[PDB]
C-alpha cells in the first residue's frame, strides 16, 4: 500500500508531473505539494478539468491524486515564516504549508508515507551570471533549491516507513559549466548532488532509507521558459542535435527512472547522481 | 516477449545467474552463453536437477531458459580459433562458439533479440599486482575482460532490434585503487567504463541501441574466490560494515537493476556507469 | 613586480601561512587579510615577534609582509554590515574591512595586485551532522565559505592585472562523504569546487584571469582543532597510515603547489580542483 | 643536478620537446629515448643544425641534451624482440633499445636518475572507430600506449632515487567521448589514467616515488596530424574558440607543468590526472 509526496508543482509541464504519471502506473498514491503563490490557481485549474487529459495513464487508469496541499520549501517551521508573507495576498488565506506542517498534515491523514520526491528550484537571479550574483541572491538559491532537500528529509524521515526511498532532480551545470545557468543554481545543484551523498550515509545508516538524484536533460517546462531566444530552446536544440540518443526526451522518460529509484527494485542504490539525459553528459566534442 | 543473451555463466553463484532470475520474473526468455572449459559440467549439473532449487522464483515461477550454448569471448570469428584450442579436449566436441558464430546460431534459432548481458571478466596474472604484470598477462586481461564487449557489440547489434539495450559488469577499482585487484583487472575495468561511453555514442546514433554498465558491490562468486581467507571475504566484510546500507548485497539486487536497464524504463539512460553496491562508493573515510 | 592578497588568517598554523612562505621564496609581496575579531591579537602578536621564527625562509629571506588589514568575508560592502557587529567590542575600532573596502585600500596604497588567495572557512554548526543542520546555520556556511570566493573575484577583478591568477582551498568531503565534516561544510566546498569552474569561464573569457582550487590533506591547524579525540587527529592518523605517500603533509606542501598555480608557469590550467593530499584521494579500500 | 629520460621524441614539434625545453630551463639534464623507425633521421637532422633554432631557450640557454638513445616501448627485455624486428633494416644496426636495456644503459653511463617522462602513444587502427577496431588492433593500442608505462616503471624504478617523479601524457577522450579518437586510443588513455593511480600506490608505498599524468589540450604534432583538414585542426579551432582561456596552446605550456610535477614543488601530488588544456574540459555547452 503505497504513498508518495511530491514537493514542487505549479503546473503539469514539469518533471514532478512526469514523475507522478509513471508512479501511477504501479499504483502509488500521489500527494502534491504546491508552492502557495500558485496553489489556488492550480486548484481552480484542477477542479475545472484542465489536467483531466494529462491525468490519463496508458492503461485505463486515472492518476490517483490522494491530496493537494500548499507547501513552501523556504520555511522549515511555523516560526520561520515572516510578516510580509504573513500579509501576502496569496499566502494569507492558507495555513500549515511549512515543511514541518505538511509532514504533519500528511502523516495525520494517511499515516506513514514511503516515497519522497524533491522536484523544485528557485534562484531569484538565475537571470544574471555567477559573477554578478548578489549574496542575498545566491543564498536564496541555496536555501530554496538545496537546503530544502535536507530539510524535507529531517521532517519526513519521521513519517516514513523503513526501506523508504527519496529522490531529487539535478542538472549537469554543477559538474560542467553551462553559461547562462546563473543565479547560483549551478552552485545550488552541486550542493544538492553532494548533500545527496552525505544524506545517503546518515539516512542509510540510521533509518535504512535510500536517497538518490536524477540528472535530467532539458525539458521545455514552465520554469525553464522563465530562464532565458530562451536558453532552454537552445539546450533542447543542442541536446536533440548531439545527444547519443537522437530522440526527444519526455518528462516521463524521467518519470520511469524515478519510479524505479523509488521502488524496492533498486534497494542496492544510494547516494547516486543518475544521469537521465539521452546520454548527452558523456560527450566532449560536437560532431560538427 | 523479449529475448536476452547472458554471456558468462558458470554456475548459479554469480551475478549472471542473479540477472537471469530477475529477468525471468519480468518474463523475458533466457539464452545462456557458457565458457567451454565448464560447459559440460554446467550441462550435466543442470540435467541432474542440481540447479532446481536455485531456479525457484518467488511468485511460483521457474526460469525460462530458452537455450544453453557453448561460448568463448576470446574468439571473434572462426578463423580466430587457433589449431590448439580447436583440438583441445574441451573445445573439440563443441561448435559455433565464437562471438560471430553464436550471434548467428541465436539468430537462426530465435530471430533478432533485444537484450544483451556481458557478465565475464578474466585475467591471467590477477594475483600479481599492476607493476608486476607482464605485457602478455595485461593484454590478455584486456582482451578477455574488455574487448569482448566491443566485439559482442559489433556482431550482436545486427541481430538486435532498435531500442534494444546492452549492459556489462564493472568494479569500482577502476576509479579508486583497491590493491589485490591485479593482473590489469583494474585497467580492463577502466577500459570497459570508457568503452561503455564511446559505444553508447556509436550504437546510440547508428542503431538507436543503449549500452550501460553496472559497477557492482562484492559477491562470493566462483571467480571472486579465485583472487589471491581471500580478498573477497575481506571485501564483503568491509562493505557490510562500512557501507551506507548495511544489508547483505545479493546478486538479485544487481539482477533487478540489470533488468531495469535492459527494459524500456531506462530508455533515456546510456553510456553510464551505474553503481549497485549499497552506496559504498560515496565513502571517503570509514566512520570507525 | 609581484603582490598577493591572502584572505583568511588568524595565526601561523594554517595553510594561508604555508602559502605565504612559499610565495616569498619567489619574491612575492604578501598582504594578509585578518578576520577582524582576531586582527588586534594577531597584530600585537606580530609586533611582539611571535612569528619572527615562522617568518624565516630557507634561503636567508624574511617573509615580505607588505601590509596587514582587517578583512571580513561575510560583508560585501559597507552597506551590508549590521548594527550588532557595528557595536561589537572587536569590530568597532576598525574600519574598511568589507570585501570592497579592502579591494580599495590595497589598490589605493600599492596599485594593481596580480595574485589572489581565498583561504578561509566558517560553518557555525560544523559540530552537527548535515541532517541536524539548521537553515540559518547551513546558509552562513555557504555565505562565509563559498560565496565569499565569488565576492572576492568581483571586487578584486578590478584591481588585478591581466594574466593574474586566483586560488582557493577545498576538501574531499564534497566529493566523498566524511562523517563529522558537518555544518554544511561539505555542501559549502562542493559549491566552491563548482563555482571555481564557472568563475574560471567568466574570468577566463572576460579578463583573461585564471582561477583554481587546491584539495588539501588534513593539517592540524588552529581551525581543524576546533572541529572535533578531535576528528582532525583521526584524519591525519588515517592519512599518514594509508595515503600512498607515507610522509607527513606540511602546510608548505600546499604552499608550493599554490605558488605554482599563482605563477605564469601554469598559464594553461584553470577551473581545476587540484589534489594536494599525499595521494589519499585515489584510494578505495584500506590495506588492513 | 637532476637527470631526466624522455621516452618518445621524434621531432621538435611535440610535447616531448616542449617538456625537454622547460626542463632545460630548470637546468635538468636530458636523456632522449627515440623510436628506431625515426632514430637515424632525428640524429642526422640534429647534426645538421636543423634543431638549433628550436633549441633556443629564452634566457640565452641552449639545451642540455645529455644523450639521444634508440628506444622502443613494445619490448620489455631482449628476449622479447622477435627475430623479424631483430633483423629489420632500421632495427639491425642498433642495440640496447628495449625498456630494460636502456634502463641499464642509462644507469651505467650516468647512475641513478630522478625524473621520467612518458610521451608516447600508438594505435594500429586509430582511424577506425571503437566498434570497428579489431582485437589485434585494440590490444596493440593498449600494449604500446598504456602498458609501456607500467613497464617503463617496473624497470626504471631501480635506477631512480627516492623522491623521484614520473609523468605521462593523456587525452580527455578517456572521460567524455570525442569521436575520431579511435583504434582503442580512448581505451588506452582511460587505462593509463587508472594505471596512473594503482602505480602511484605501489611506487608511493614501496619506493617513495610519485607518478602523475597530464591530460593535454590539442597540439599540431606529427602524430596528431596522422589521425584521419584532419581532426586535430578542428580540435585546435574548437579549443581556441570555446575554451575559457583563448590563448593558443603551446607545448611549453605543457612543458612547464611537466617540469613542475617532476620537481619537488609537487611532492604531495600523486596518482592525479592534471589537465593542461586552457580549461576546455570544464565546459558542457558551447556558449555560441
Ligand atoms: N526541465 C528542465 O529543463 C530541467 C532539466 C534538469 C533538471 N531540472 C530540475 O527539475 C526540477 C523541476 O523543475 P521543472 O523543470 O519541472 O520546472 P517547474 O516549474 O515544474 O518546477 C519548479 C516548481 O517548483 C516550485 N517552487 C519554487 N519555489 C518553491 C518553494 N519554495 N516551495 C514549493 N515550491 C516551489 C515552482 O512553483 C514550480 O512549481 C528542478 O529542480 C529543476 O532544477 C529541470
Ligand atoms: N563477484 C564479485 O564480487 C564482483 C564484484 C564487482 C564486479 N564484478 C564483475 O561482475 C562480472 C561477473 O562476476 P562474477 O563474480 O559473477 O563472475 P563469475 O564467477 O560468474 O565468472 C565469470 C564467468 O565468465 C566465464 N568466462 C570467463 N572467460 C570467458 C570467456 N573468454 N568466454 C566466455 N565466458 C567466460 C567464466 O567461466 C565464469 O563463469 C565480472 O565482470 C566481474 O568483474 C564481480
Ligand atoms: N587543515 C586542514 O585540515 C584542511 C584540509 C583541507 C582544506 N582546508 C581548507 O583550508 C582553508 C584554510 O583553513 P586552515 O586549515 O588554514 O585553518 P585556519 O584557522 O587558518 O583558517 C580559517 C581562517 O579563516 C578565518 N575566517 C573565518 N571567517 C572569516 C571571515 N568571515 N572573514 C575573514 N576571515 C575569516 C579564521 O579566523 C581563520 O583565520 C579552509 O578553507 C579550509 O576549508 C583545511
Ligand atoms: N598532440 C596532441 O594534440 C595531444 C593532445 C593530448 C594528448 N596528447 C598525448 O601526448 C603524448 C605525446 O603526443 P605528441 O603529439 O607529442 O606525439 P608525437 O608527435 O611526439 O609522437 C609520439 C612519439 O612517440 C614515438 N613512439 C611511438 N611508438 C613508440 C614506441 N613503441 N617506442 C618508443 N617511441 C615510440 C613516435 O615516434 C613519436 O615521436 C601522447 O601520449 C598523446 O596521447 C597529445
Ligand atoms: O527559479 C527560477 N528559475 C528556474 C530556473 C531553472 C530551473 O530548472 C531548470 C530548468 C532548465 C534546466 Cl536545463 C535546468 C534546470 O535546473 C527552475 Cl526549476 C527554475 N525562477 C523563479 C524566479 O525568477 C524567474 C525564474
Ligand atoms: O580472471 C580471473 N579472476 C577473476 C578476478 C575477478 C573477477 O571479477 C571480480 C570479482 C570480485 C570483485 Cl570485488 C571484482 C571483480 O571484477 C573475475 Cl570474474 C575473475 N581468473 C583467472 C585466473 O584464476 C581464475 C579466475
Ligand atoms: O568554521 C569553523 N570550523 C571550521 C571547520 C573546518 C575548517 O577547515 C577544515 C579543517 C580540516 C579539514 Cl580535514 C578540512 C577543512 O576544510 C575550518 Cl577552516 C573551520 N568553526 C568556527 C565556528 O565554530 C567553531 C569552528
Ligand atoms: O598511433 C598513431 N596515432 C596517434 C594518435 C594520437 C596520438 O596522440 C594524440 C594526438 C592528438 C590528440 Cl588531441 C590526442 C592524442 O592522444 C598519437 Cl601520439 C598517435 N599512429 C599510428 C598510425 O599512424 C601513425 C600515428
Amino acid at each position: 500500500e503505497d504513498i508518495c509526496f511530491i514537493a514542487g508543482i505549479g503546473d503539469t509541464n514539469g518533471y514532478g508531473w512526469g514523475i507522478a504519471k509513471e508512479l501511477s502506473k504501479r499504483n502509488v498514491k500521489i500527494i502534491f505539494g504546491i508552492w502557495p503563490p500558485v496553489y489556488n490557481i492550480f486548484m481552480k485549474n484542477y477542479k475545472n478539468g484542465k489536467f483531466d487529459n494529462d491525468m490519463i495513464i496508458d492503461k485505463d487508469k486515472k492518476m490517483n491524486i490522494l491530496d493537494m496541499l500548499p507547501f513552501d520549501a523556504s520555511f522549515d517551521t511555523a516560526n520561520d515564516i515572516d510578516e510580509e508573507t504573513k500579509n501576502n495576498k496569496r499566502y494569507n488565506m492558507l495555513q500549515n504549508y511549512t515543511i514541518e506542517d505538511v509532514a504533519n498534515l500528511i502523516h495525520q491523514k494517511y499515516g506513514k508515507i514511503n516515497m519522497l520526491v524533491h522536484s523544485l528550484a528557485n534562484a531569484k537571479e538565475v537571470q544574471k551570471d555567477l559573477l554578478n550574483t548578489s549574496r542575498k541572491g545566491y543564498l536564496d538559491a541555496l536555501s530554496k533549491s538545496s537546503y530544502s532537500l535536507i530539510s524535507l528529509c529531517k521532517y519526513f524521515v519521521n513519517i516514513m516507513k523503513p526501506q523508504s526511498s527519496i529522490i531529487s532532480l539535478t542538472y549537469h551545470a554543477s559538474q560542467k559549466v553551462v553559461p547562462g545557468y546563473g543565479g547560483g543554481m549551478s552552485s545550488a545543484k552541486a550542493a544538492l548532488e553532494s548533500d545527496t551523498r552525505v544524506l545517503a550515509y546518515h539516512l542509510g545508516r540510521n533509518y535504512n532509507i535510500r536517497i538518490n538524484t536524477i540528472s535530467a536533460g532539458p525539458l521545455k517546462s514552465r520554469a525553464a521558459t522563465a530562464i532565458n531566444y530562451t536558453f532552454i530552446d537552445y539546450a533542447i536544440e543542442y541536446s536533440e542535435k548531439y545527444a547519443p540518443l537522437r530522440q526527444k526526451l519526455l518528462s516521463t522518460d524521467i518519470g520511469s527512472v524515478a519510479s524505479f529509484l523509488l521502488s524496492r527494485e533498486s534497494r542496492a542504490i544510494t547516494g547516486q547522481t543518475i544521469y537521465v539525459d539521452n546520454g548527452l553528459n558523456i560527450m566532449f566534442l560536437p560532431d560538427d
